């Protein structure tokens, strides 16, 4: 007997209502990182760290966390995404001073823990509360869901916080205020994870949850996992290629208000609406990409010609931003956007297809990881680069990056799909 219950609707919109709250978080300093510069009396460096602790602290707590995920339930884990959301924002809306950032470095740190037990949620809830049939848009709304967050985390900023330096007391209310909201919406999503979010249905949706539901998942080893995952050189690979794709988007997403302002002074409000085309065109390209994998080649090819229009994508990029024209901006950053986050659902589906034998838990985990990492290492190295020789150094830092990304991916043997 499965049968497919009303409550998913439910527990779907629920998660990816607080995983649009907890992306919107990671990104909301540093789409206006030059107003927070003034308002704590603190350099660039400190503030780019606020969108990267979202990336040191997925590294070491991504493997415990599935584990936790894996032997506790669905449940603990939403309430502890939602709960950590919740009160990391709490924390944030304590700290609007001139002298503390460090609570605010502590608001943000909860934040980046809290996102370790969501990312890898979407593909979980979709397993277990939706039918055979609608496991892949459920799985792919969590995910929009969640670069939703980003969307708004780059057009909302700049609206709710002028720059207003002149007046730190009017720069303060519009802070707070955005903190207050921030804080009271991830409240009221954690109060319905706590009710509505039940553990499991009453019954499985589809056959194999049913079957898999039998299966204590005990034996599984994540020491085996990652360790048999390296041995094959074609994943290792593929783990690099996404890893610098996924974290040139980051270091683009922290740093592009700094390489924005300085041609266009006084520009932050377009800054943001830059960030939001640069990542809804890759919404659009993600929901493209997935309709066009199984349509006309194969894993393989495609996923090469996307790393190659995506390397194109910062090449204009990167020598458009110097014209001086805000337009030129708009039209090159949503076709740099439209492949560099348009890659993602090729990453993902390209090692879940190579790895059969192995489990998806782990993949994911380290593709995800290796993100991070690049992530880190990128916003280090652009950032300095910018900050010392001008954008274009640090622009094209990114390009000669994915130029190595393109040689790895044209390493890669595989004929899947």
């Amino acid at each position: 007997l499965t049968a497919l219950s009303p409550r998913r609707f439910v527990v779907l919109l629920i998660f990816s209502l607080y995983s649009l709250v907890n992306a919107f978080q990671w990104i909301q300093y540093s789409i206006i990182s030059n107003v927070f510069e003034g308002f704590y009396g603190v350099t660039l460096l400190h503030i780019d760290w606020l969108s990267m602790v979202y990336m040191l602290a997925y590294v070491p707590l991504i493997f415990p966390a599935t584990w936790l995920l894996d032997t506790r339930g669905l449940r603990l884990t939403a309430l502890l995404g939602s709960g950590l959301n919740c009160l990391g924002a709490w924390i944030k809306c304590g700290s609007v001073q001139q002298h503390l950032f460090w609570v605010t470095m502590l608001g943000q740190c909860l934040c980046s823990v809290a996102q370790v037990f969501i990312l890898g949620l979407p593909s979980r809830i979709a397993s277990v509360w939706f039918g055979p049939k609608e496991v892949s848009t459920a799985c792919a709304t969590a995910v929009l869901g969640n670069q939703l967050g980003t969307a708004v985390g780059f057009l909302l900023p700049p609206v709710l916080v002028p720059n207003t330096q002149n007046d730190t007391n009017l720069l303060a209310c519009n802070i707070s205020t955005m903190f207050y909201g921030t804080s009271a919406v991830a409240t009221l999503l954690f109060i319905l994870t706590a009710i509505a979010f039940k553990e499991k249905p009453r019954y499985p949706p589809s056959q194999a949850q049913a079957a898999l539901q039998d299966s204590p998942p005990e034996e599984y080893s994540y020491k085996k996992s990652i360790r048999n995952l390296f041995k094959n050189i074609p994943f290792v690979l593929l783990l690099i290629t996404y890893g610098i794709m996924t974290g040139a988007f980051y270091s683009v997403s922290t740093l592009l208000n700094q390489m924005i302002l300085t041609y266009y002074e006084g520009e932050e409000v377009n800054a943001g609406r830059i960030g939001l085309t640069l990542v809804v065109a890759g919404m659009v390209g993600s929901i493209l990409c997935g309709l066009w994998l199984d349509y006309t080649k194969t894993y393989k090819q495609t996923t090469l010609i996307v790393y190659i229009l995506s390397f194109i994508g910062m090449v204009i990029f990167t020598f458009t931003l110097d014209l001086r024209y805000i337009i030129i901006v708009f039209v090159t950053g949503g076709v740099l956007g439209f492949f560099m986050t348009g890659y993602l659902p090729l990453g993902f589906e390209f090692a879940v297809e190579i790895t059969y034998p192995e489990s998806e838990g782990t993949s994911s985990g380290l593709l995800n990881a290796s993100a991070q990492i690049f992530g880190i290492l990128f916003t280090l190295a652009q950032g300095k680069l910018t900050s010392d020789y001008g954008p274009k150094a640090g622009n094209i830092f990114l390009c000669v990056w994915m130029f190595i990304g393109i040689i790895l991916t044209a390493l890669i043997k595989s004929d899947l799909r």
